[PDB]
């Protein structure tokens, strides 16, 4: 019976982003203009560089052992 | 039913992330002293940003008319 602790939660907000958008990845612009579809190839870069700053906002939180320690409850 | 075309994902995106970062945001950070804690006070403060970040983003696609539409399939 392990209940998430806050790190539990800390990491997997990345793979909850990855799920956050992974609808948008694999969404098929192709059948759009490349104008209005590179739109959303903005909405590519910037919201995988979206969860890449998230990803590394955790890795801040993680490149320190007292904060880290609280979120396992170490 | 309706089956979610580019557009419902577009807009869910937002939600997703807000759920993405909704364990985080109801962390009880406040278990841990202030300085460390407020490492996740900037988690807070830049994960909500974060969703934000893509909230503009998602509005971006959404203030260009050819972008929605070819989103929802009009």
């Amino acid at each position: 019976g392990a209940m998430p602790s806050k790190l539990a939660l800390i990491q997997e907000l990345p793979d909850r982003i990855q799920t956050a958008v992974e609808a948008a990845m694999g969404m098929s612009y192709q059948d759009a203009p490349n104008n209005v579809r590179r739109d959303l190839d903005n909405l590519h870069a910037c919201l995988n560089k979206a969860k890449l700053t998230v990803g590394r906002m955790v890795t801040s939180l993680l490149e320190k052992p007292s904060v880290v320690a609280y979120l396992e409850g170490k």
